[PDB]
């Protein structure tokens, strides 16, 4: 989408995976979807280093709306859980230097059952602009027609543009098109800043595997269309929660960087381990994800329960990620000729290789003819950066 | 098995899940199956608190043998990887106050392809006794009929007995007859100290779920046969490795206690996090697993992606474990009338409830009318001990 936004993958926090559609502010006050939750999460984004690391957008997912529209047909925030409304929450977020994301649906209803935007696209776009929203996640539930789906996504895109307000437009168009026909990605990119391709993530290693496997399987369709202003979205980062081991968390961070994915944390910043914080705030790995060249990475190799992925970066650098998919035993040895990496360019005549994950270590100079030997933990990933040099 | 052993579930360390059948001592000398590896684990079992916690048996799994038997038909350990021989390794292990487990197969080969014990049962038993072995894991690969499977497991049982040495006998009998015929657990118990029921574990949450699910599904026929001298074996603890989250590790520890399972760690004691060490050495949770009554726990409830399991303990005490099987979102609230716990006698007229996992906390006195409210992390378990006030 040619709107001057998302020139690098958008970074921020989105409530869905960790907080879902909890409406019980009586029995579950700390996890219910409320202005207080977003206020507190905003504060922590500032005070705990997230904004400095790059996490800029504080985004509300589904279940923020009142059951009805108002007397003017405009969307409202629920009056019990968001008494001060979206406009004032938007002021609170901007005063902290952050930006605000909100959520809406192409259909008659949102996935959770609240008012959809079908037939109100221009009204909703303007309300979002008037409120000072900075990002829109636009879902695809309760749309049974292919024509409607495409029409709605296109219409809303233009409707946002017409408000004159800079709003990152996050689409679920391709995901909700899979049931009808293969998506046209040139068209989707024309209208969207990023796009969900695959099923909702959850707090499990199974879910990570499935996203990587789908992405690698479909990579000839989706990799080359990614670039500044239009990214593939493999869904939220779930590092910091309950279901991934340390190594699985490392795999997610590594591969989301390799994949030029948007980085939307879905976790609780009030209760997050120092280990997870440091991984999520890892300057070098974020720098890979945010590389200005903006070329999405891909799977180079697959075999013997190993995968090798790589991503080209600016200034002749490459990130290389090696996964061990064997879920039994101990650290497994993997070796590759550095001339097979980075299309034969990375280490010609030589490169300097720095290991970034699971720990940071300078590995040294590698000649074009030489071999990189690495040990990889089960369900873990080793992430390296290759700097082309003459020394 | 009426041999005076495994009066509580056997506790120790077994190499398989973490080290498998690595024969490459040339390229990976510190992780290949060798005399050195078990020496290191033995030392660490003493110096790092494992023995004191209860982990007593240092057990060798498959891939310790030489390819051939010797010219007398006795099994041998691999000459390069185990240069001093098993007996010498047993001497070492005993000098540290520990006990030694070895591995063998009822069929024509071990699962990894080394000499099986079929037709050598009495010879092998005696060799193991002469070596000073203290435990035998006896697998079921390369056995072509149910009759010879049963015959072999029975024969070896008696053969071990007749050596006059005390040897914990770990069977895989039920696992290998399950696909063809329902097992008679009364018979298995008669011959075995514990028995593997289900597929090999690995370093994943998927594998943990599968074991729990199979165990709960089959509980009507395996729970009541367990007791001092005969335990159900849901396989090794994999806490300390790579594939389980903290909460999934907690779930394994909690449920293995509830299940009166043998506690065989399979990990690397040279590289293990303080978090995992403390969970594996948790005095209160081990005390549940080791409860002298020896009555296996069971699933009480299942619904709304929650499970409740419970185990009766000595002196009118109970353990209760609550699992959250929903793998999305955050800590979920679960509530239950304490009168539904412990068959209605745990908290009559009252009980004192101490949460043990994921952290230890006194919860206080609960009346027979009361309700236990708890929040449980996704893929996590909360473990409580109920003390009847009387
Ligand atoms: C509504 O839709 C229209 C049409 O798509 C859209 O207008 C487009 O906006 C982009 C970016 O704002 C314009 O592209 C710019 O062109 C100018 C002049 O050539 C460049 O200077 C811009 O900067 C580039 O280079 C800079 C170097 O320092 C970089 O910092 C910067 O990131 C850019 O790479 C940029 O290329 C584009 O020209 C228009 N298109 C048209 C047809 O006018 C509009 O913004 C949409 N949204 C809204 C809210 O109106
Ligand atoms: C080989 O098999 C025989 C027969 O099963 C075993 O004998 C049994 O050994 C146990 C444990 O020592 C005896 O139990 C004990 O009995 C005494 C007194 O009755 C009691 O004080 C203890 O608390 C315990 O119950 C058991 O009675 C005995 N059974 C018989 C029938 O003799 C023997 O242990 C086995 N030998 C080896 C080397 O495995
Ligand atoms: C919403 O419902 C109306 C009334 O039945 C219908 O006309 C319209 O097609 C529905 N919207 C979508 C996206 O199908
Ligand atoms: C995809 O859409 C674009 C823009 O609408 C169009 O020009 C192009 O031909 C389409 N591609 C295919 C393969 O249909
Ligand atoms: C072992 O092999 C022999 C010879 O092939 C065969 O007769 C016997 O049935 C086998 N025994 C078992 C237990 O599989
Ligand atoms: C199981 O085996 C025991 C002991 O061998 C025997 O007494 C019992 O009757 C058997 N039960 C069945 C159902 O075959
Ligand atoms: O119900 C909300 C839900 N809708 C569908 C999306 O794919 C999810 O990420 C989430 O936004
Ligand atoms: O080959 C060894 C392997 N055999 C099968 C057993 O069930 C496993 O636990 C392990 O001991």
């Amino acid at each position: 989408l040619d709107n001057g936004l998302a020139r690098t993958p958008t970074m921020g926090w989105l409530h869905w995976e960790r907080f879902m559609c909890n409406l019980d502010c009586q029995e579950e006050p700390d996890s219910c979807i409320s202005e207080k939750l977003f206020m507190e999460m905003a504060e922590l984004m500032v005070s705990e280093g997230w904004k400095d690391a790059g996490y800029e957008y504080l985004c509300i997912d589904d279940c923020w709306m009142a059951p009805q529209r108002d007397s003017e047909g405009r969307l409202q925030a629920d009056p019990q859980r968001f008494p001060h409304g979206i406009r004032q929450l938007a002021n609170y977020v901007h005063s902290k230097g952050l930006k605000l994301g909100i959520y809406a649906d192409v259909g008659n209803k949102t996935c959770a059952g609240f008012p959809g935007s079908f037939g109100y696209y221009d009204i909703d776009a303007q309300t979002f602009a008037d409120w000072g929203v900075d990002l829109l996640k636009f879902a695809g539930c309760y749309c049974d027609s292919l024509e409607n789906l495409a029409d709605g996504y296109k219409h809303m895109s233009l409707a946002l543009n017409r408000t004159g307000r800079s709003i990152v437009y996050s689409c679920e168009w391709p995901l909700y098109m899979w049931p009808f026909q293969k998506p046209n990605y040139t068209e989707i990119r024309q209208y969207c800043n990023h796009w969900r391709n695959f099923a909702d993530i959850d707090d499990s290693w199974k879910s990570i595997k499935s996203i990587l496997d789908w992405t690698s399987f479909n990579q000839e369709r989706i990799v080359d269309v990614a670039g500044p202003g239009g990214w593939n979205d493999p869904d939220m980062l779930v590092i910091g929660n309950f279901g991934l081991s340390w190594n699985q968390q490392v795999t997610q961070m590594a591969l989301w960087a390799i994949m030029a994915a948007p980085l939307f944390m879905s976790n609780d910043l009030r209760h997050i381990s120092p280990q997870a914080k440091a991984l999520l705030q890892d300057k070098d790995v974020i720098a890979i994800n945010q590389d200005p060249l903006g070329k999405q990475g891909y799977q180079l190799r697959q075999g013997d329960n190993f995968e090798v992925w790589e991503r080209p970066l600016s200034g002749l650098a490459w990130a290389v990620a090696m996964i061990n998919r064997q879920e039994i035993g101990g650290p497994r040895s993997y070796t590759i000729a550095v001339a097979s990496l980075g299309k034969g360019v990375a280490c010609n005549p030589a490169c300097f290789i720095t290991q970034l994950l699971p720990v940071k270590r300078k590995l040294g100079f590698y000649e074009w003819t030489s071999r990189l030997r690495s040990h990889i933990n089960p369900t873990g990933t080793v992430l390296l950066q290759l700097e082309n040099t003459m020394q």
